[PDB]
């Protein structure tokens, strides 16, 4: 019962403006609620509504306290508008960016108890998604949103994560495959939920160091450093405990070796 | 008097022009034999792409439908190339005059007319439409511009018949299994329930100052109304938060009227029993 | 110089305490500062104790302008605006004369806001001390704009912007983008029309006030007026 | 079950101020809330509090903050109870008032109905057991992490916040004082907290406490007494007026109130 009439939403301040998406605040009159709208130019992102069908459907079905509330979606001219809850506390990345700008980071960005609190809620959000056979695909500090009540939710499940990570290449998208290399098999099959576990590990480093391990390198070098070398760590301070052990479990090259969200939801760190 | 009302042109002395419209002109006139100052709507038959033959059924209804909440129609006759509709001159102006007055003052953004005032005006409109519908008639053009007020505070619906007919214009070819929805909708027609929708839009107009899609050209408003779910109070409005003043009883009254399926819409008699119309006060 | 100072109530980048000799405020810190003006909180003296730098300044028992705003906002009298246009004009003229003096001495306040507009028992208006914040102070044709920003830095015109935001604050009760995280306000400022009194029936404020605000809140600092040019504005 | 030994409780952060402090209970494994009460300061002893403590042990209801155990630590009485992480309803109110979004009202009418129904069901349980809460207010409505609504401070806390203490020609007030007040006192309190959720504060919040006592006895308050709030209508104001009758006999029971239009 969320309106798909464009004239029921009063567009207000633009929150974000990137190449793929603009995030704009809007007042929805029938629901008397100030909401967030992610506007996506379909032609610019080389995509279509038919291509995003099952993504939108998954967004319509996956609801959890630790996932940003999705309301509805509709087409306005050449854009798809995704209507969701506006979270007034901002992103965890915003907090990280504030600590660095203040110069309160050269001994660690977020406290270990602060990291444990945020990541547990993120992991419970992922646990729900994985239970429903879904993958988030774009876990990062920028996609962890905070409510003014202190709640922690993952943003960008569905369409947004889909367009940021190669499109329809997961398990949700031969012959005699006995001679196929493992990487060929993975392309036929599609990658699984364990991709989220790796991204979670990088996010853990991000909350502590203030950045992803290879942040300074161009995209192609980041990809080459990740594939040619052993998995990264905090070193690339006041952390050395189960936190590093927890990170090393996530950051394993073989996705099979990585733990599930539920198995990870244990561990002494949390 | 009397009488009755004269069909001779020389018996009427033209006076002040009230509205110089794009189709018709409303001019005050004095009727000598009746010793009464009346209102005459002058409709150029050529300009409105019409003749007397198609207007005869409308005039017939106009001469029969007489009710406290319907502007008193007196008579009609042809003067050269135009039809003169003689009616009672009302001194209070229209509800649109009130709206325009508040919109010009800049006191409209948080609402134009309060709920008590709206309830008072529209319940009288409902009594008028109830009368028309029971007589098997449809107004077809209910809007603030067609709600005239008397000096004493009486509320009367204007332009029933010819004017409403002309303002709104006024399964076949092809094979049904292949026909587009909009082709098939042509033979569906409409009844008195069409007035109930228009009444709901009029409710919004008294609150906001305008109809939902007033900012768009005529072809676009057709498109947007037919394409989208029914409009609500803040649909098409610039500053939507500022209309939070209007309560839920008014909003549920509106949503009763504004349903795509006319069979789901209440009758005028049903609407008169709604909670919102208890806010009606003395007539000014 | 020495104390000679009776440690009293806490008011109160560490703490600020009231002290007797006579009503005086001292600020504890974890050189000059020659500025002296009725519209600026300046230091009488500065001396050391034990890992702390004491800064003696005039005690203002009238609180801040934000205190007045917070009382109004806590009540229901911010329906048609917070502070009256006449009260805003009086308070901000004093602040602007304080900024004019600072800028003429090559100084920048760096933190103008209602919380830093302190009020005296006298009814005096002055901007809070800025000395401690002030302590943390080729051929560019081929430079990227993001490189240019660091090289160009900022000057006194930054105070003029903050002054404009403070004008909105006294009328509305808050800075335009108060509901968003601190590190988001840059993006919110740039990706939207220059902040205004509206960025809702809370406005009985005239065009002259809105005009004054718009002058201050121009993205390019060069287009912003000087404090002296602002003092000439019709609003004041 | 729950240990009466201090050693088994590890004191942590202070929640609020009697002082409320969080503590971890190692046997079993649960972070609990412990209220610490200085006996002499409130001019109270264990002897006068025993009847209050035994009632706390007996009461067991989803809408009542779960009381675990009590024990004396030196000159302090420790009340061990469930820790609720959602805070109080007063905290939510205070936040909305501070940012001035209490214009047109504080809590939504639907939100007030849901919260107060749970409170009223909590009160119904207490009254069924012949008990009186004595201190129903928004600050004593605590929220659970699972969205639960629970009444806090039954027994010792509400008792100490309120205090330890031929009729033919006798005045009605005097008769009331000899008999003592009953459960209908909670119903009035309930009506005051309903105004608190809608306006942000009690009806006489302006005037200083103690003067509000004199003002109450001289008048009779509605929602309008605090200070626009037109979104609250019909059955809500009627519900309040039923609670806020001067004659306690004319106030409805909690069970009668749960049948009111405002609470399907
Ligand atoms: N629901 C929301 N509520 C509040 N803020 C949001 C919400 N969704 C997104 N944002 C913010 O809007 C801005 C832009 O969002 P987004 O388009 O996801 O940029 P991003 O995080 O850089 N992702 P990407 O552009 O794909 O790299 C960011 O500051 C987000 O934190
Ligand atoms: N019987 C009447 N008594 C007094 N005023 C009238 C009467 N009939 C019409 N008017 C006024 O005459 C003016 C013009 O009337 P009309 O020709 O209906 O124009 P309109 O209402 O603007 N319709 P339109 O010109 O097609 O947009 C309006 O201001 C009416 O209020
Ligand atoms: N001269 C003064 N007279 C009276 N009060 C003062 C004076 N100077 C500072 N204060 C108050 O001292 C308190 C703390 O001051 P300060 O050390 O500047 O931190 P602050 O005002 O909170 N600034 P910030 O830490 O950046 O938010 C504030 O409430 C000031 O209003
Ligand atoms: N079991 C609990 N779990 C979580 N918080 C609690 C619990 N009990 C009390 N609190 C909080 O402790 C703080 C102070 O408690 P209290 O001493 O009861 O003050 P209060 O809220 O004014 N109640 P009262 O003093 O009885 O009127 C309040 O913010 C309560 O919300
Ligand atoms: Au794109
Ligand atoms: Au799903
Ligand atoms: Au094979
Ligand atoms: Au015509
Ligand atoms: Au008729
Ligand atoms: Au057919
Ligand atoms: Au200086
Ligand atoms: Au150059
Ligand atoms: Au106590
Ligand atoms: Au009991
Ligand atoms: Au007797
Ligand atoms: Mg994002
Ligand atoms: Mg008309
Ligand atoms: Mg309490």
């Amino acid at each position: 019962p969320w309106s798909i009439n464009r004239d029921d939403y009063e567009l207000q301040e633009v929150i974000g403006s990137g190449a793929t998406a603009v995030v704009q605040a809007a007042y929805c009159a029938p629901k008397k609620e100030k909401v967030a709208i992610k506007r996506i130019n379909l032609e610019k992102c080389q995509t279509s509504m038919d291509e995003l069908l099952k993504e939108i459907q998954a967004m319509s079905q996956c609801h959890h306290p630790n996932i940003v509330s999705y309301y509805t979606s509709f087409v306005v001219k050449d854009e798809l508008w995704l209507v969701m809850k506006l979270l007034s506390g901002g992103s965890v990345l915003d907090i990280i960016k504030h600590i660095v700008a203040k110069g309160e980071h050269k001994s660690g960005v977020l406290d270990e108890s602060t990291i444990a609190t945020i990541l547990r809620e993120v992991l419970e959000g992922l646990e729900y998604l994985h239970k429903n056979g879904q993958i988030h695909r774009d876990v990062k500090a920028g996609n962890i949103l905070l409510g003014e009540d202190g709640s922690v939710q993952i943003a960008d499940f569905g369409v947004s994560a889909f367009l940021a990570t190669g499109g329809d290449i997961t398990r949700n998208k031969v012959g005699t495959p006995c001679w196929m290399a493992p990487e060929v098999m993975e392309q036929v099959r599609g990658y699984d939920f364990k991709a989220d576990i790796w991204s979670f590990g990088i996010t853990a480093i991000e909350l502590a160091t203030g950045a992803a391990p290879y942040h300074k390198y161009p995209p192609m070098k980041v990809l080459m450093l990740t594939l040619q070398n052993d998995p990264p760590s905090l070193e690339t301070k006041k952390y050395g405990k189960s936190f590093r052990k927890m990170i090393s479990l996530c950051l394993q090259k073989d996705p099979e070796k990585r733990p599930t969200a539920a198995e990870l939801l244990r561990h002494k760190f949390f």
